[PDB]
């Protein structure tokens, strides 16, 4: 049983020079079933990745203490390759990480366009707060 409905977390990701820049807001909301997340970065607003009800718990826990889930779809942002046509079933897969000082959830997207993917970090203290 899942409290929640909607909310909203600051999203970052790696630049062309591998540092963490801020990204944008993360659109986080829940469904009859699964999750849908979406990205408003920019001015472009989009479906970043969803996940039906039997990838909830892990969601949560990965988004809490670091883990993994299976996506229905996965899309990502604009420079991942993904994004034109989302992919099933991919595995996001997330660590903790100290940024500054403040611990995020760190997990790896899709191949751009030697095979380099973006990489991303939400912050771990307001994921905990809301994912209940």
């Amino acid at each position: 049983k899942i409290e929640f409905s909607k909310f909203t977390v600051k999203i970052k990701n790696k630049d062309n020079n591998s540092n963490w820049t801020d990204l944008g807001d993360l659109v986080v909301r829940k469904e009859e079933n699964g999750i849908d997340t979406g990205l408003n970065a920019g001015g472009h607003s989009a479906t970043f990745f969803s996940l039906k009800e039997s990838e909830v718990n892990n969601f949560i826990k990965a988004m809490t203490k670091g883990g993994s889930f299976k996506t229905s779809l996965y899309y990502g942002y604009k420079y991942e390759q993904s994004s034109a046509n989302g992919i099933q079933n991919k595995e996001i897969i997330t660590k903790i990480e100290s940024i500054n000082g403040a611990e995020h959830i760190a997990f790896l997207g899709d191949k751009i366009n030697g095979d380099k993917t973006a990489e991303y970090a939400i912050p771990l203290e307001v994921l905990k707060k809301n994912l209940k």
